[PDB]
């Protein structure tokens, strides 16, 4: 009844098609959009699922010349004698009502989000299960997207596990630190990560204009002397900051901060960026946190009078992150893997003791959110 | 005289340091910024060129407790007995005046830009020279950044040339179409690029939220039956559009368009995005064009009444691109490589004739702008 056509007609000087469905609801489709999206082999390459029609071939003032229909299809003639057929279900799905458009966007982008503080129950799955079963890989990625983190247990205590998950997603994201990389204490460390020092809350790689969306960290070896992990939900903290201190929020979401990274690892590099620490979309929703205090530059491109207020804002923001209501602490063991949203979470670690042998070793990697979402879309379809 | 210290003092309740240089100019440095950027081994890890100091250790209300100086350094004591030394040249470079900050930004980001239309003289270098000499690789990347395109001649007529340039930059950008990819006519083409059809002006990969910054295309084999290349400077076209049709400009720079790509190539994929076709920074400057008509989705997430005005805007934009004053046409020969800014240029190709053997073959690859700029920074330093 809902996707069965009861009536189709051209309206509004034939610039619009209206469908009355059998459930009595109505949908409207501009004529230019219909012509633009003609599925015939002239206009549309089915093997690629892509449009061949050029913008240059589209009359933006086009009207429908003729229309007939049955319960399942509309058949249209155009002023220049082009001919088009559209299927009822295809039409129904693309209805321009706010409700139909929003529903489809949810299905494409999995916007569901569950904010958390210290009460977090760390979502946890088995590693081999995730590699083997789509049902488990689906739960893995959907929870990663919704909650921002998933732990995987039962991996080995050897290099190569993040690489297997990378393949399960599709491919990992290559950076100047390599395809994968080793978090251990190193002589002449090119990065504070590669020391025994404390890492306060940070996102990885704000020195890139497109920081890694997803981070993977696998504990190969762990020390008893320290090295606990800490996470906080950045979207949650930002919401509390806007509430408690709209001025601090305003400064952090509007000020461009310079980040830097110079050194040699996979290649030799001299990397520079600018980002707003709290990054808002066009509707004012926080979509990314860009913040690592180690790689924030000495160069600070703001007028002198904006400097101290910036720091006072940043301090309020860091204090919220450290608050006992926001922060969640745990300690990784050999064979544990954490996979998390590096645009949303900030993470850190406690200091631990140097010695003459390596007491602590994680292997990490990155992946692009688009690569991950693509796998998520495919998995959902296979599972449903 | 300009970077020699004539006087240093604490001012403004000791919250500011003022330096009077020997050229009689003055610079101001907030106390909190100085403490934040103390270069001592407690605060700063020299092997990483990174800050160890935590935000949590920074008193945002800090003042200078004592200060002494000579011609080349300032020596500061802090209220908690921490001690800091700063070098005159380091200080001079980071001066918070608008002029000093802007100068340094130019040096970091190479903003110089030369807009062009049909009068373009295609910048051209030798391929092997670029692989061999830093002077030539520097000219290559600086011109790529400034002009948006460089041709390289004298490559071979065999696969693997884009890969060599990838290494010269650092590394190539892996996508679902592979590390490198073959533009040829293919049975069951997963993409309109892999046909003999005309490609109108487009950027590559707006189906990703972070489209490739730089594209490389190497002609292995060329057909006489068609297949000429066309380019246009997108930043130039946008400027003309804002002038001629501010309404069209407003629609294109504000409307989110959905892009899609579903198929199998390097991996199986189902990719979705949203972008504004004309993408503006926070000051209203165009920083990216995101537009491929083949991969623009059938799904169009706007209210019905915005649809036709969107198309009328897009048509004005495409017509400008096609104008004889904007467009530059040329034809690639075996051994030619084009490297260009895929955020700024749009490119296309003329149709050509199918046959039973492959008459036309290019190999392409992508690179990230951050990877390229890093190499650019390193090269400049080596050459100067
Ligand atoms: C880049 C990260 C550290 C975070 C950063 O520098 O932003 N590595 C662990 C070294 C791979
Ligand atoms: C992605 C490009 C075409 C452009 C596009 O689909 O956006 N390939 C040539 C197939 C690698
Ligand atoms: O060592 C850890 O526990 C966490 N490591 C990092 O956050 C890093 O390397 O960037
Ligand atoms: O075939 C050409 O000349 C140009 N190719 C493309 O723009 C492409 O593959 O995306
Ligand atoms: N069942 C209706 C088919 C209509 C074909 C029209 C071709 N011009
Ligand atoms: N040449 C001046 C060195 C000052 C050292 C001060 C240590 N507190
Ligand atoms: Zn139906
Ligand atoms: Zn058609
Ligand atoms: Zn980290
Ligand atoms: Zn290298
Ligand atoms: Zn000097
Ligand atoms: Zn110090
Ligand atoms: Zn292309
Ligand atoms: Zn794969």
């Amino acid at each position: 009844m809902a996707c069965t056509i009861q009536k189709a007609e051209a309206l509004d000087g034939a610039h619009l098609m209206q469908i009355l469905w059998y459930d009595e609801e109505e949908s409207l489709y501009p004529a230019v959009w219909l012509r633009d999206n003609c599925p015939c082999s002239d206009c549309y390459l089915d093997s690629a699922k892509a449009r061949k029609l050029l913008v240059e071939a589209l009359d933006v003032n086009i009207g429908i010349k003729g229309l007939i229909f049955d319960r399942k299809k509309v058949y249209i003639t155009w002023p220049d004698e082009h001919y088009s057929e559209f299927q009822a279900d295809w039409l129904k799905k693309r209805c321009f009502s706010k409700q139909a458009r929003a529903k489809l966007q949810r299905e494409l982008f999995f916007p569901e989000c569950q904010y958390w503080g210290s009460e977090l129950q760390l979502p946890t799955l088995d590693f081999e299960d995730v590699l083997r079963y789509d049902e488990h890989a689906y739960k893995w990625l959907s929870t990663l997207k919704k909650v921002g983190i998933v732990r995987l247990t039962g991996a080995s205590d050897k290099p190569g596990e993040v690489s297997k998950l990378g393949k399960r997603m599709g491919f990992l994201y290559l950076t100047f630190y390599g395809h994968t990389w080793q978090v251990q204490d190193k002589i002449d460390a090119n990065n504070v990560a590669y020391t025994t020092g404390k890492l306060s809350f940070h996102t990885d790689y704000p020195a890139l204009h497109h920081p890694p969306g997803v981070q993977l960290l696998h504990c190969i070896k762990q020390t008893v002397t320290g090295g606990d992990s800490e996470i906080v939900d950045g979207f949650n903290v930002c919401q509390k900051l806007k509430k408690n201190n709209p001025q601090a929020f305003q400064i952090l979401s509007s000020t461009f901060v310079d980040f830097t990274d110079i050194g040699v690892d996979y290649c030799d590099f001299s990397v520079q960026s600018k980002h707003k620490i709290i990054e808002l979309d066009d509707k004012g929703q926080v979509v990314r946190i860009n913040f690592n205090n180690a790689t924030r530059d000495t160069i600070f491109d703001v007028p002198v009078e904006r400097v101290q207020p910036f720091y006072a804002a940043l301090k309020e923001f860091v204090d919220l992150m450290n608050s006992k209501e926001s922060k969640f602490t745990f300690k990784m063991n050999p064979g544990d893997v954490i996979t998390f949203d590096n645009w949303r979470l900030l993470h850190g670690r406690r200091s631990y003791e140097a010695g003459t042998e390596i007491s602590r070793h994680l292997e990490g990697a990155y992946a692009d959110w688009d690569v991950v979402m693509s796998r998520l879309r495919i998995l959902r379809q296979r599972v449903e």
